[PDB]
């Protein structure tokens, strides 16, 4: 069975032809449903002859890194044959070419599968804001899949596809890969290009990936990272930012006050927290401890503040013209929007630019941040019965991370004793990517037999 | 007149007590209004003086020693009101705004507050219930800027440099119309503590002064890092450093098809004049599409950048709009009307200009404009001050929301003596660069 890129790559070096990996991958999906994973699916004829096409260009001695690995695509982000719904039975939007990011993944021979389920418009970080059926955790089909990238997510940790992507505004790209014992790589605002993606918070947004391991999630990341003239969002970066890096031998990391750390009641989070927390200070690592407040204020900007005004501009039209294929949840956050003013976001921009100026203090004493990804994981009851406090909850450790131009990556860190894993995530700087992510691999591997 | 000028007279051992009470007899015997809104009183400016000479009796590095300077009255001195060029704007702060500070640990003294557009918001002096401060050059036409007492100060001989601010372009227009340098620092490069913002994410305070190096020297000692000001940005080092340009380089100018110069052909000539010396200098004419730039400029006032002015006066528009100048009033108040997400899609519309933009900055060094591309009288602007004043703002209003560097200096005068000045705008921190070529502009 596959799982990682590695093990196609090894089963392909072995003579096994992609093709009826593929046709073998899409038999599976069949015999089982489509939903609540899995939105739409690129025809079977379309995916083979994409990979036809890859394949002549492998045998003309192409360099085709990813060659015959499918992959699914969170229905927010465009692959040409196929409609973006982005989780609402009204945007009918059939797009003409790839997004820029699926383009170079497909120019490196990847095969998008097709369109995962999601939150809708991105907006949640649970999964179950959806009307294509509610995806659930892999590990326990009562609980959330988390996220918003929520069918990309359990697609990669169910073994159908080795990779995923997602995006992330508030926590999308890193909850579900928490919930789902994946990792969540959150690439620096503008490596990856915006261009083909509908988006949630323009301003903020990153497509993200999701694999098993930090090695296959930088693999996809250094193939999709790139500068897109047409994306005003979009930064040159180079070979520079996700460049693995041995950590030296003592650093320091940054954790909140352990008093006012916060995990809703579930204890057993709390005591896997502090065994990650002991595991980085053996690895060398000096525990800092500092004032969570700031980081606090910033992440309920978001929602609290003026930034949910993105997300309204993001679908104006459709909001106005057609509210009710708005998911009701979703629905009176976006519309909310409706009632702040120009006055409020600029307010809003310089009270952040303030919370930016106070967290400086932390990172001038630190080389990298460590929290948990997701304080507590919910039922799918509790979370239709409380759907917006609940979900905001999940948001508490990740949500000013865009805001204040961070790069972040999601990675496992052990599981509760009812089989629920539980995730931390490093946070670096800008274009911090590669630096994280090696510390980030070299903390999943401490103590991991091979 | 200038800096120099101090030094030479406090070096052949003129007392600097003498020169303060002199001057602030000068102001007495003619009008404190239009171009002064208040005066700090002798007997604070002489004390201020003294612990000065204590200081620089006990070794100290004062480079500013006994150099009076004037305040645009929308930044802090200790000791005077703020007024903003408000009559019912009450504010008398405790302590001197960050840059002030700076300026009085440095030996400098602030005679006082000088007039401007009220908030900042305007490019010609005209809007002020203080007196309308006039062209030094002719007194029926416009000082400029919305930094109008500060620049006719300076040109009339009073002072030697003053602080303005600019966030469309008020620190440069009053510069060009009086014959003065006006350095536009990068955002951020000097503290915004202790000024009454008007678009608190655009807004530098500037310099004003007769020459480039007079502005420098003052620019080196304002500028540095205010940890309390969430906007205020480390650079230091070189940023203000003064290399010499080298022997050929790339300036670039607006296609001729799409200059504007609005009917004044005098102005369009000396520009010309500018191009060809720069050329003379050793520079390639680059010839740039303006329209982004254009485009950028617009976002200031036809866009939501105009709610920034609403925030930072939100309560005395909402609470006592009557005391707000009436066409400073329904700018500001139309901002009422714009939404979160119309602001958002500003921002959106903004970044597609600046990576527009980026394609010309990818061909030059240095950007040379016009700093005003016409002047206007008294008169014509009372009579149409809404229109006359954007057209003052075509080449200046997009500098701050890209983000660039600036300093406008002198060009040459009109046959009817009125004088017209060239911008030079480069990107962020090439604050010294710029001013080198600016001043072997001036010179050569």
């Amino acid at each position: 069975h596959l799982t990682d890129l590695a093990s196609y790559q090894a089963a392909y070096a072995a003579g096994t032809d992609a093709a009826d990996v593929i046709s073998d991958l899409y038999a599976r999906i069949k015999e089982d449903g489509e939903n609540p994973i899995w939105i739409s699916l690129l025809p079977l004829e379309s995916a083979l002859a994409m990979l036809a096409d890859a394949q002549q260009r492998k045998d003309k001695g192409e360099a085709l890194p990813l060659f015959g690995i499918p992959f699914g695509v969170k229905d927010n982000i465009d692959v040409a044959g196929l409609p973006t719904t982005a989780g609402c039975t009204g945007f009918a939007r059939t797009p003409r070419q790839h997004a820029f990011v699926v383009q170079r993944l497909v120019d490196a021979g990847a095969i998008p599968i097709g369109k995962t389920n999601l939150d809708q418009f991105a907006t949640g970080l649970n999964g179950t804001r959806t009307p294509f059926g509610i995806p659930r955790c892999v590990f326990n089909e009562n609980y959330v899949s988390g996220g918003s990238s929520s069918g990309s997510a359990v697609a990669v940790a169910n073994g159908t596809v080795p990779f995923s992507l997602g995006t992330d505004t508030a926590g999308s790209g890193r909850i579900p890969a928490a919930f789902n014992n994946l990792v969540g790589l959150k690439p620096t605002k503008g490596l990856f290009s915006g261009s083909g993606l509908v988006p949630a918070a323009r301003s903020l947004d990153c497509i993200s990936v999701l694999a098993h391991t930090v090695d296959d999630a930088l693999a996809v990341a250094r193939v999709a990272a790139g500068y897109d003239a047409d994306d005003a969002f979009s930064r040159k970066a180079g070979a520079a930012a996700l460049t693995e890096k041995s950590w030296p031998r003592r650093f320091n990391f940054g954790v909140p006050a352990a008093e006012h750390r916060q995990f809703f009641g579930d204890a057993e989070a709390e005591a896997l927290f502090n065994k990650a927390v002991r595991k980085l200070e053996e690895m060398g690592g000096t525990c800092i401890s500092f004032d969570y407040t700031p980081f606090r204020q910033a992440a309920e900007l978001l929602y609290a503040g003026p930034w949910v005004a993105e997300r309204l501009a993001a679908i104006e039209s459709l909001a106005d013209e057609h509210p009710e294929v708005l998911h009701p949840v979703v629905r009176d956050i976006i519309l909310s929007a409706k009632r702040m003013s120009a006055v409020d976001t600029f307010n809003g921009i310089y009270r952040l630019a303030d919370l930016v100026r106070a967290a400086e203090s932390t990172w001038e004493k630190i080389d990298v941040m460590l929290l948990p990804t997701a304080p507590t994981i919910y039922t799918v009851e509790d979370m239709l019965a409380d759907p917006v406090r609940l979900n905001s909850n999940l948001g508490f450790y990740t949500n000013f991370v865009n805001l204040m131009d961070l790069s972040a990556i999601a990675v496992p860190a052990g599981f509760r004793t009812n089989g629920l894993p539980f995730g931390v995530t490093f946070i670096g700087r800008a274009f911090e990517d590669g630096a994280i992510a090696s510390l980030g691999k070299a903390f999943v591997e401490h103590d991991l037999a091979k």
